[PDB]
C-alpha cells in the first residue's frame, strides 16, 4: 500500500566509533539495510553522504534537505571495559525543525546483541517515522538442507534478516513448513523422522516437543490461529487432503473441509474463525476461504492460473500467496476487499511466502539448480534482495510474529 517508486530517502550515517581500532559492528549500515528492507525507506548511499556527523550537533540540515532527506540517522557506538557496547543513536530532523532530535535511545548490549542494537534503533526509527510497528527485531524459522548425512534436516531460526541463526531441530527426515506460535514461543511443523509424516509444536525456549497428529499423510502445513487457541492443519487420508482444526487446549481435532479435492496450506485471517486455504477444487490450485464455525469453501481467487500457500496479513487486509501465470512463478499480494493483485518478486519459482507481522515484508523461498535460498521482498515491491547465503538449501521460511 505504497505504491511507489523508491522509499522515502532517509540519511543513515555510520555511527561513530570511539573505541580504538575499529567498530565490532557497522550498526549504522544495519539500520540503513532495515529500512531499506522494509520499502519504506532508500537510505542514502553511503557514498553520496554529504557529511558524516558523529552527532545530533554536527548534522548540518541544509546538506540533507538538500538531497531530498527529511531525517538523518547518526549514532555512537562505544566500547565499555567490561566488554559490552554502547550504542546509541539519535534520529534528526532536516526538514521542518531541523537539527531537532526526533528520537533518541542508547543501548547496553554485548558483542552478539549490536546486530540487536541496530535492529532496535531501525525499529524505533521506523515507528517514529511510520506509525507502523516495526518487525526488525523479528525472527524467521525455515528448513535446511545440509550436505551432511546424518541430519540433512535443520529446522532453524535466525533474526529475520538471515544473521544469528541457531539450530531448533536435526532431522534424517524431511522437514518441512515451520509455523509461529502468535507469542513467538513455538513453532509447528512436519517432521518425517518416524518414517511417516507427524505434526508437533516445539517450544524454543527448551526444544520440548508436543506431538499434534500423525495420520497417513504427506506436508501437513500447520499455521497458529492468531489468539493462540487452535491450530489448522491439512491431513490426507481418504486419498486426498482436507483441512482440521487443532483445539490446542483440549487436543481435540475437528475436520473443517471434506469431498475429492485436495484442501491444504491453511492461513489464518485475524479473528481466529477464518481460513484462507489452497483447493484443487477448480482445477489448478486456487486459494478458498472458509470460516471453521459452519459455511462451504468460498472460491477467493480470480486472477491468475493458479494461486496456492497463502499468507493473511495481520490486519486481514491483503494476503501474499504464490500466484502462477504466463509461465511465471512469483509471490503476490491480494487486497482482500477490492481483489486487486500485485506481483511482488520477479524471482525463479518463489514458494512458501510469510508475511512480517507489520505486514511490509515477505520472505520466501526461490529456487537455485537442485537447491533453493530464501529472499525479501517489501509488500510495497520496492524491495527485493536475496537473505545471506547458508550452508545448504532452504525452505519454508515463516515469519515469526512480534517478539
Amino acid at each position: 500500500d505504497s505504491g511507489v517508486d523508491s522509499g522515502r530517502p532517509i540519511g543513515v550515517v555510520p555511527f561513530q566509533w570511539a573505541g580504538p581500532g575499529a567498530a565490532p559492528e557497522d550498526i549504522g549500515g544495519i539500520v540503513a539495510a532495515d529500512l531499506r528492507n522494509s520499502g519504506k525507506f532508500n537510505p542514502l548511499d553511503r557514498a553520496r553522504l554529504p557529511q558524516q556527523p558523529g552527532s545530533a550537533q554536527e548534522v548540518q540540515p541544509a546538506a540533507w534537505s538538500a538531497l531530498g532527506i527529511d531525517a538523518v540517522v547518526v549514532g555512537q557506538v562505544t566500547p565499555n571495559p567490561d566488554g559490552s557496547y554502547n550504542v546509541a543513536y539519535q534520529l534528526v530532523d532536516t526538514g521542518g525543525a531541523p537539527g531537532t532530535v526526533l528520537a533518541q535511545n542508547s543501548y547496553k548490549v554485548n558483542k552478539q546483541w549490536l546486530r540487536y542494537a541496530g535492529h532496535t534503533a531501525s525499529d524505533e526509527v521506523f515507528e517514529k517515522l511510520t506509525g507502523i510497528k516495526g518487525a526488525f527485531r523479528t525472527r524467521i524459522a525455515y528448513v535446511v538442507q545440509t550436505n551432511g548425512g546424518q541430519f540433512p534436516y535443520e529446522l532453524r531460526v535466525s533474526d529475520y534478516d538471515g544473521y544469528n541463526q541457531f539450530v531448533v531441530h536435526r532431522s534424517p527426515q524431511p522437514l518441512m513448513s515451520p509455523a509461529w506460535s502468535p507469542d513467538g514461543s513455538k513453532l509447528a511443523y512436519v517432521t518425517f523422522e518416524s518414517g511417516r509424516s507427524a505434526l508437533v509444536i516445539q517450544t524454543l525456549a527448551n526444544g520440548a516437543v508436543r506431538q499434534v497428529a500423525s495420520f497417513p499423510r504427506h506436508n501437513g502445513a500447520p499455521a497458529f490461529s492468531p489468539d493462540g487457541s487452535k491450530l489448522a492443519f491439512a491431513l490426507s487420508k481418504t486419498g486426498s487432503l482436507n483441512l482440521y482444526v487443532m483445539d490446542l487446549a483440549s487436543g481435540q481435532i475437528r475436520q473443517v473441509t471434506d469431498g475429492r479435492s485436495n484442501n491444504t496450506e491453511p492461513t489464518w485471517f485475524p479473528d481466529s474463525q477464518n481460513l484462507a486455504f489452497t483447493s484443487d477444487q477448480a482445477g489448478r490450485p486456487q486459494v478458498y476461504k472458509v470460516n471453521i464455525n459452519g459455511g462451504a469453501p468460498q472460491r477467493i481467487t480470480w486472477e491468475g492460473s493458479q494461486n496456492q500457500d497463502a499468507d493473511v496479513s495481520s490486519d486481514g487486509k491483503f494476503m501474499v500467496m504464490v500466484s502462477s501465470n504466463g509461465g511465471q512463478q512469483h509471490i503476490a499480494k491480494q487486497d482482500l476487499a477490492t481483489g486487486g493483485v500485485q506481483v511482488l518478486s520477479s524471482t525463479f519459482l518463489d514458494e512458501t511466502p510469510s508475511l512480517a507481522p507489520n505486514g511490509t515484508m515477505v520472505i520466501y523461498s526461490s529456487s537455485q539448480g537442485m537447491g533453493s535460498v530464501l529472499n525479501l521482498v517489501s509488500t510495497d515491491g520496492r524491495f527485493k534482495a536475496r537473505l545471506p547465503a547458508t550452508d545448504g538449501q532452504v525452505k519454508f521460511p515463516a515469519w515469526s510474529p512480534y517478539l
